[PDB]
DNA sequence: CCTGACTCGC
DNA sequence: ATGCGAGTCAGGA
């Protein structure tokens, strides 16, 4: 059954045909500065496997490499293209990657390795990476024969699942999606997390000690109102103090219990001094453990720069996930979290962080979708969306709207895009279930457009199986025939949802490719340094900010032509935090 | 090691 | 049962 390949103990000519699946194995999950510990090539002239020492000191092979008009054919190229810029090696001329393929098809499906895209179309003369490589405190590369046998089987995968995948893609009207819009994408992505963002250890290490200290006040003042010690990190220690020890209210549980979830502290909160310094203990201590020694642990000693891996193809509606570290999620709505971004600066001197993010762009992508008069008319006249709602839903003019009158109009908003219920609007703005519905009914009664929408969509989900968004990527809904009433509810908000989350996303890509197309004929030295969903973060030399400000939002609001005005805010400083 | 609770982001 | 994510810690294996 074995498969036939030559172990190459030197580079030859017909390695380098004009067209060739290849294969760069970096077997640690983590691709920066980590080991090429295999190379396979598979073309018109046989199978060949590598040993990189061998292979990357070759000027030949090299060269080969990095010819735009050699074309390669991979999966996951981005992890090779980053083990090789670490290397000082250029790879160019993927036309092909199985891994954007395998998740436009079906994001569901989970592709992490070629054996799972593989069996997408019944090719299994391949191993899964896991069942030769092991996972955990395990994992560790093969000796040569079996690792050279398995480099060269994934190739030989990729070599005879091209054709197929390209079929279907264009099938499904796809096939621009994955070499117009995603393929590019990676390798901006790739520059991107090579470059890496600067961190101020020294500020960091500073708010460390600032927060241990004040984490030592709030948890010696919690031990005092329970009179006595106990790990408040325990949700069940916590629950015998609060539920049992103070006689505190029960109103909520979990799927296991006493439930300790800051939705129910919150209203635990007047009965008991101890709720509001749980909470609190609670903030700083994500603060202290995931912001403050999460981040040290994973920024570079020698360049001091975090570099992040940015998974294109993990979520179900076509977003970017971020991880070790997960930059997306970085604190900014509390004030003493906030202050963590001062720790990311510029990595050079006299240069300054630029920020630019879209203003509502899931309600304008939901605008244009619906085709809702009303709603577009308000984007239109570039109206507080949230006043204009209250207005409508409660019918008064716009000096009548209190505070709490926009708040509600506000978290109704948002409930409409995730495809919210009475009985979740009701959780949320704490209310009775039949007035979350009236509120719902008001809602639709304004915007008509967008009930048709929603009434369509799903109706769509059922007789084509799946929805899609502006740019035509694809998420299957099986669940939404399903008899069961939670089940088949969860995927009709997925039907409304997903094509405004993915039409977003779909736009925020576009406008990271004609952007860095735009920075390179401009000749600017700014370049990206991450994307968080709705916004992206540059760097750049002071001297390119004014530059900057013009062509930026220009770039971000023409991706794409709506019925709506796509609207960009931007700032820019010498810190993440001062890009306000 | 793996699932759940929790908090962080858009 | 309002959409999509990741990291840390507690729990028990
Ligand atoms: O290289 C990113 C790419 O690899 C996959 C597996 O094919 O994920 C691996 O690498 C990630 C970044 O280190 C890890 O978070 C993940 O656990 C590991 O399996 C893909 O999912 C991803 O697109």
């Amino acid at each position: 059954a074995k498969m036939a390949f030559t172990l190459a103990d030197r580079v030859t000519e017909e390695m380098l045909a004009d067209k060739a699946a290849l294969v760069v194995e970096v077997v640690e999950e983590n691709y920066h500065d980590a080991p090429i510990v295999g190379i396979a090539v598979v073309n018109e002239h046989g199978r060949f496997f590598l040993r990189p020492e061998t292979a990357l000191a070759d000027p030949q092979f090299v060269a080969w490499l990095g010819d735009e008009t050699k074309k390669k054919s991979m999966f996951d190229s981005k992890r090779a293209a980053v083990a090789l810029k670490w290397k000082g090696i250029e790879l160019c001329g993927v036309s092909f990657d199985l891994l954007l393929a395998a998740y436009l098809l079906d994001p569901a499906q989970g592709v992490d390795d070629v054996a799972a895209a593989a069996k997408m179309k019944q090719y299994e003369a391949v191993r899964p990476d896991e069942a030769v490589y092991g996972k955990g405190a395990k994992r560790a590369v093969p000796d040569e024969p079996v690792l050279a046998e398995h480099l060269v089987r994934k190739a030989a995968a990729i070599w005879e699942l091209e054709r197929p995948f390209l079929d279907e893609l264009r099938r499904n009207e796809q096939d621009r999606l994955l070499v117009e819009l995603e393929q590019p994408l990676s390798s901006i992505l790739a520059e991107m997390e090579f470059a890496g963002v600067k961190v101020d250890t020294k500020r960091l290490e500073q708010m460390g000690k600032e927060l241990a200290e004040q984490l030592g006040t709030v948890e010696q003042r919690i031990y005092e109102l329970a009179g006595q010690e106990f790990n408040i990190n325990s949700p069940k220690q916590l629950g015998v103090i609060l539920f049992e020890k103070l006689q505190l209210p029960v109103l909520k549980k979990t799927k296991t219990g006493y439930s300790t979830s800051a939705d129910v502290l919150e209203k635990l909160a007047p009965y008991h001094e101890i709720v509001e310094n749980i909470l609190h203990y609670r903030q700083l201590g994500k603060l202290q453990s995931t912001y403050i020694e999460g981040l040290l642990k994973v920024v570079r000693p020698d360049t001091k720069k975090v570099h992040t891996i940015f998974n294109q193809a993990l979520t179900q509606t076509g977003r970017l996930s971020s991880t070790e570290p997960n930059l997306q999620n970085i604190p900014i709505r509390l004030e003493e979290g906030r202050k963590i971004r001062q720790a990311f600066v510029p990595s050079e001197s006299d240069w300054l962080i630029f920020a630019a993010d879209y203003s509502q762009i899931e309600l304008r992508v939901l605008a244009h979708i619906a085709e809702d008069d009303n709603l577009m008319e308000a984007f239109r006249r570039d109206l507080d969306i949230h006043t204009k709602t209250a207005m409508d839903i409660f019918q008064v003019s716009e000096d009548e709207v209190t505070p709490n009158m926009r708040r509600q109009a506000k978290a109704v908003n948002y409930g409409i895009v995730y495809g919210i219920s009475d009985y979740g609007l009701a959780q949320n703005l704490n209310i009775s279930r039949k007035e979350a519905a009236e509120f719902i009914e008001r809602y639709f009664e304004s915007f008509p457009g967008v009930k048709r929408y929603m009434e369509n969509i799903v109706q769509e989900a059922k007789q084509k199986g799946y929805v899609t968004t502006l740019l035509h990527r694809r998420r299957y809904l099986p669940d939404i025939t399903s008899r069961n009433f939670n089940v088949r509810s969860f995927a009709e908000r997925m039907a409304m949802n997903t094509p405004i989350q993915g039409s977003a996303a779909d736009i925020i890509k576009k406008a990271m490719i004609d952007l860095n197309a735009r920075l390179k004929e401009e000749r600017l030295q700014a370049h990206l340094l991450l994307q968080v969903h709705d916004e992206l973060i540059l760097e750049a030399p002071k001297e390119e900010m004014e530059r900057l400000c013009r062509l930026v939002p220009e770039v971000m609001e023409q991706a794409v032509t709506l019925r709506v005005p796509l609207k960009v805010d931007y700032h820019y400083g010498s810190t993440w935090y001062d890009a306000k």
